[PDB]
């Protein structure tokens, strides 16, 4: 008696008619390179599951990124490994060039193409309109790539996007939160970062597929299109809806909930409110005017969607009026 299931509207099936291989990835045996190939030369992050250097390839001389990881779910080693062997040479999908044990850490280290990379705080204040639409549709293509092959990624976002813009060149990063799509299962909510959320998963409904991705992409666009970062700024995951509703409305929320028959979190009763869906426009003005049409909207309205099932598709939004302008290569 409790929520409606749902299924992709594409690319459903696509895992279950594979070898058990292609997505057990638990049972995947790993296939390990030489460690000192590669040697450290920069810290250049951390997170909560790994620390990323940046490196070079002793043999060829040629820059490298290494990611040493550590988690406490260690199957989520095998399942970014699998995932990232699974998606080799897709459009615009970073490489994975080895994997190699880490001497220090005794876990694995992955071992990446280098990308030369601008800092997107400064590069999201220099993108002509038209740099917006060509970088939209170069994400667009990683996307379908990975969709099709059954995969999403669940952690769509600025830094997760590595833009070399003197090359015009750009790779999706970062697959350690990907997983594989089978029809019917339940995934956790706690994906993606918080300001990319996707309203699925602030409403802790779990049975979600590719379109996530479809809601990040979105809230990036909205970002750059309108000067604004982040578009939907909440402090919490509970405010963070509170922020879409102020924008989407709740009429349109409740209508969601009620579909799938979600309860929202009693928690909710007295921060919600009661708020009109505002037409985009509202969030035009002089100084990102040069940035917004009215296919750059139209576009917009239909990624941001509280229904899952009802937002474009990566194919459907290559197909997109407002790509007409962009030269295709080749
Ligand atoms: C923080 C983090 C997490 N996971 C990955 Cl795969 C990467 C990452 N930074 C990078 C990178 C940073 C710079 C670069 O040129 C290439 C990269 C390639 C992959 C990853």
């Amino acid at each position: 008696s409790g929520p409606v299931p749902s299924r992709a509207r594409v690319y459903t099936d696509v895992n279950t008619h594979r070898p058990r291989e292609y997505w057990d990835y638990e049972s995947h045996v790993v296939e390990w390179g030489n460690q000192d190939d590669y040697q450290l030369v920069r810290k250049l992050g951390r997170g909560k599951y790994s620390e990323v250097f940046e490196a070079i390839n002793i043999t060829n001389n040629e820059k490298v990124v290494v990611k040493i990881l550590k988690p406490v779910k260690k199957k989520k080693i095998k399942r970014e490994i699998k995932i990232l062997e699974n998606l080799r040479g897709g459009p615009n999908i970073i490489t994975l060039a080895d994997i190699v044990k880490d001497p220090v850490s005794r876990t694995p280290a992955l071992v990446f193409e280098h990308v030369n990379n601008t800092d997107f705080k400064q590069l999201y204040q220099t993108l002509t309109d038209y740099d917006i639409r060509f970088y939209m549709y170069e994400i667009l293509k990683a996307l379908d790539y990975c969709h099709s092959m059954g995969i999403m990624h669940r952690d769509v976002k600025p830094h997760n996007v590595m833009i070399d813009h003197e090359h015009r060149k750009l790779r999706l990063i970062d697959w350690g939160l990907a997983e594989f799509y089978h029809p019917g299962q339940e995934y956790n909510v706690r994906v993606a970062s918080r300001y990319f959320k996707g309203p699925e998963l602030l409403v802790d409904y779990q049975m979600y597929d590719y379109s996530l991705d479809m809601w990040s992409l979105g809230c990036m666009l909205a970002s750059m299109i309108f000067r604004k970062e982040p578009f939907f700024h909440g402090h919490d995951n509970y405010d963070q809806l509170v922020r879409i509703a102020k924008v989407l409305g709740t009429e349109d929320l409740y209508d969601y909930i009620d579909k799938y028959n979600i309860e929202l979190d009693p928690r909710f009763n007295d921060i919600l409110g009661r708020h009109s869906r505002k037409r985009w426009e509202r969030f035009v003005h002089s100084e990102n005017q040069h940035l917004v049409s009215p296919e750059a909207l139209d576009f917009l309205d239909k990624l941001l969607r509280y229904d899952h099932q009802s937002r474009l598709t990566a194919r459907e939004a290559m197909e997109h009026p407002y790509f007409y302008t962009v030269v295709k290569d080749q």
